[PDB]
């Protein structure tokens, strides 16, 4: 990483439901919205398509559909760019992805898809209010564009921002709770609206990322 544009793709939240146990006994499923998650690690740059829940309309096995409704949306970002701004590489964060990503991107040749056993779950953004209720509440498809480095950037390398955001996405998803309250180590932290994390100071952060990676470890 970080000459080439990479790209990691997520498609873990783009089918999601809703389970309940009804009186009668029986389970009934709902889809909810979800989300593909097409990261840049180098710019921190996050295209986020919400899967609006009329896209599965008609349909059956919604889960393995979800593998080529996901493969068809980067192919028509991908179209959607200059061929400056297209990905030299695509990194799956999911094997289930590599077939439906191939057929759609026959067009493509430049571009490289390959797997991956990295842990980087963007699974844990559904966590993060910003994401999570921008997602909930959304009434038809879109993309939206984030930065999910804020200014860290200014003063820090794309390898360390890559480190600290894994860190952070992991400890998210192993305990949520406890996460947010190392992200938060006084009672004046906070997050400016534009931003996804919080505004810590550099000693600030060295102690964050500690504290993350032992949690991860505690798991
Ligand atoms: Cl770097
Ligand atoms: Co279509
Ligand atoms: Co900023």
């Amino acid at each position: 990483l970080f000459s080439q544009i990479i790209w990691f793709v997520d498609d873990t939240n783009v089918y999601r439901v809703t389970i309940h146990k009804t009186f009668e006994g029986n389970l009934t499923t709902k889809p909810i919205n979800g989300a593909i998650f097409i990261f840049n690690p180098r710019t921190g740059q996050l295209f986020l398509k919400i899967i609006h829940t009329s896209v599965w309309a008609g349909q059956k096995r919604l889960g393995q559909l979800a593998k080529w409704k996901t493969a068809e949306e980067v192919a028509a970002l991908i179209r959607s760019l200059p061929v400056e701004e297209q990905p030299k590489q695509i990194i799956v964060t999911r094997k289930g992805m590599l077939d439906p990503l191939e057929v759609h991107l026959l067009d493509f040749p430049n571009i490289v898809i390959k797997g991956s056993e990295l842990q980087l779950p963007f699974q844990a953004c559904l966590k993060v209010e910003k994401f999570g209720d921008l997602i909930l509440k959304a009434t038809e498809p879109q993309m939206v564009l984030f930065n999910l480095y804020d200014d860290w950037l200014k003063t820090i390398s794309s390898y360390t921002a890559f480190s600290r955001l894994i860190l952070i996405l992991r400890a998210l998803h192993v305990n949520n709770d406890r996460a947010k309250v190392i992200l938060k180590p006084d009672k004046t932290t906070i997050t400016e609206p534009h931003h996804i994390w919080p505004t810590l100071t550099d000693e600030e952060w060295i102690k964050v990322e500690v504290q993350l990676k032992d949690l991860i470890l505690a798991d």
